[PDB]
């Protein structure tokens, strides 16, 4: 399976990439909203882990435009952990919303749960 | 022309109703998100003035669901006046975003501007 990780922090992106690779996923990466959209169209990932906060396009905006054409599962990841953040991510199309810092094992479990249902 | 005013404060709703009536619009009112959606389907207004903050459904959620079926112009009205509020209202489908308190004459000008282009 192919995962697109859209994250503007190279350290966090690498931790997720390393852990998804170890689980046997193919990983493509993007570091802003524009790259996320390009990688999305070109690579057709099975799932996208999307930071809400990105340099070019926000995460909310990326997920909005994705949902125009695609039902690809989106797992939103963010340091913002209030009700309003989670609810607005889910309502703008996230299938799930996990907060940072996260548990590596939980992330993996949640990715598998999204792919199981999809 | 018919305006639906979705506002949970009966005092503000009345001021907008009074002023739109004086301009020759037919007015229907709604005081929460559920009533907005019901009035929307039943009355088919030409334009909707929508408070962002409502008891049942938020304004963002109402405008989201409206846009599923309809291109009816939406003018979002709110006490929240930050960039993030305006931008997220516009991006969730508002044609315009005016802040409270507002100028009666400006509201009217902006309503006419939305109807002119529509
Ligand atoms: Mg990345
Ligand atoms: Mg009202
Ligand atoms: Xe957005
Ligand atoms: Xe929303």
């Amino acid at each position: 399976k192919k995962i697109l990780i859209v994250d503007d922090e190279k350290p966090i992106s690498d931790i997720i990439k390393f852990n998804m690779t170890k689980e046997g996923y193919e990983v493509v990466t993007a570091f802003n909203g524009r790259e996320a959209l390009e990688q999305f169209e070109a690579e057709q990932p099975d799932i996208i882990i999307l930071d809400l906060m990105l340099p070019e396009i926000d995460g909310l905006e990326v997920a909005k435009t994705i949902r125009k054409t695609s039902s690809v599962p989106i797992l939103m990841l963010s340091a913002k952990d209030s009700e309003f953040d989670k609810v607005i991510g889910l309502e703008l199309g996230a299938d799930d919303y996990v907060t940072k810092p996260f548990s590596n094992r939980e992330l993996q479990a949640r990715v598998k749960a999204l792919l199981r249902r999809s």
